[PDB]
């Protein structure tokens, strides 16, 4: 255990304990839909405007929290990748370190997908911040969320899967500043994790210690996580017929789950992927995703 | 030529159809909220798409028309600003082009007032574009969509289009003095104020259709002026007299001019200047 690597483990662990609180905040996000729709439709009504404002300021407090955290997560991940791609694989000598770094990467992706699932099912978030930004521009007449931050946040929340796109960008950037390392070291981290996830899902017998909702829910979300990172940073990507990812098998295990459990995860594959809409991707895997 | 005049009346006849389209605009708000919140239930995703395709048909109409309106104005400015003002000789022609200019601005504000009060339009098209990207998976069957998205992100889309269209015309006719354009705007603004301020309580001049016309046109022209005039419309020594202009607005039944005050808040250039009266900001707040 290096001082550098205990610093990354320290850093990421603070980040990951905060991550459950972020999920709490997002889960309890009411939205200001009602207030805004009425305020907008009766713009002379000075009372309906205070209401909409009152309701929106707290929510944009959370939206700022979420976005700021995404920057912390972004950095935490590129931390992990640096550490967890540099030294070769050692099952005998240095396993505890690898297992520990693998654990934290998986836990990042578990949060990431859970956050994005809830975002995609929240009708309010984009409209809330849209109303905020215009009402901010009214109050600035008579005279902190500065303009350029707000433009970044607007784009963040325009994303189907904000957190996951943040992380695919963060992974694309990592390979970029480490052209010295072969691409395989990163791609093989993602591909092994994807494959191990599939094993834990597929290999266990019916009704063993391995087949609890907690395990299945976790492994599905890590799998889809790393599949999509891989799709972005692997030249040929995840959808090519002889890709080490076997997308077809990954989608099939998703299709095997209760519909409402994994519809968020299927949408991530639809929207936040790079190579899905390619002439060279199986019309069968297209078929499955429409 | 006289074709330019004839090209705008066919446009100004279509404009009244566009407005009744926007008035009848259902919106797919509820349908989409449900589809988003139950993304697995394919029935709700069918419902939402069904409701949305017709609305996005209208949204495409409105944007297309904004292109026609845009060129129509640039024509009118061409015709108006090329010739000296003739009070005697060629007045009928002047008044005719002026009236068409005023009628463009009447539509523009009426469209933008309704847009601003329609909570559906932006969300509708947002859902469309997302759901279009799903269907392109299997190729069930771009540039324009990005244009439309920006258009409908504007507080006052039509008026923004005309502000851009006026900035454009000034730009591409540097040979004409800027005053030739800005004096057209400023005189119309001032004539509008006269029609509103001058007549007695009970007169042939005091009817809703006059007041409602003149307030739109006025707000129209002083916003265009603000964009193209170097000093802008808010300067203490401007022939626009902004303060005086806002006063006639504040004198109205608030619900009938709240759209017009929002235009001034959002679609202006010079409101937020260090050198713009605190009294003028006081009034828009």
């Amino acid at each position: 255990p290096t001082e550098s690597e205990k610093e990354i483990y320290n850093q990421v662990n603070v980040v990951l304990k905060d991550a459950e609180g972020i999920l709490e905040d997002l889960q309890s996000y009411r939205g200001a839909g009602h207030e805004i729709r009425e305020a907008i439709q009766h713009p002379a009504d000075e009372k309906l405007q205070e209401k909409a404002w009152g309701a929106v300021v707290p929510l944009v407090g959370k939206l700022k929290k979420f976005y700021e955290f995404s920057q912390r997560l972004e950095a935490a991940l590129r931390g992990l990748l640096g550490a967890l791609t540099s030294t070769p694989y050692s099952p005998t000598q240095h396993l505890e370190r690898e297992q520990a770094l693998a654990k934290q990467f998986a836990e990042i992706l578990h949060f990431t997908l859970r956050f994005d699932e809830l975002k995609m099912t929240n009708p309010a978030i984009q409209n809330d911040f849209s109303y905020y930004r215009r009402t901010l521009s009214r109050m600035r007449i008579n005279n902190e969320v500065n303009n350029e931050l707000a433009n970044r946040m607007s784009l963040f929340y325009a994303e189907a899967t904000p957190m996951l796109k943040t992380l695919s960008d963060a992974t694309t950037k990592f390979v970029s500043e480490n052209k010295n390392l072969p691409i395989e070291n990163t791609t093989d981290c993602l591909s092994t994790m994807a494959s191990v996830c599939r094993v834990m899902l597929e290999t266990p017998e019916y009704r063993s210690r391995f087949t609890n909702e907690e395990t299945v829910s976790f492994c599905l979300r890590v799998m889809v996580g790393v599949i999509i990172l891989y799709d972005h940073v692997h030249p040929v990507g995840a959808f090519a017929k002889t890709s080490k990812i076997d997308m077809k098998g990954c989608i099939k295990v998703l299709k095997d789950q209760p519909p409402n459990s994994v519809e968020g995860l299927l949408n991530a594959l639809r929207y936040t992927t790079k190579h899905l809409n390619d002439e060279t991707t199986s019309k069968q895997i297209r078929s499955m995703l429409q």
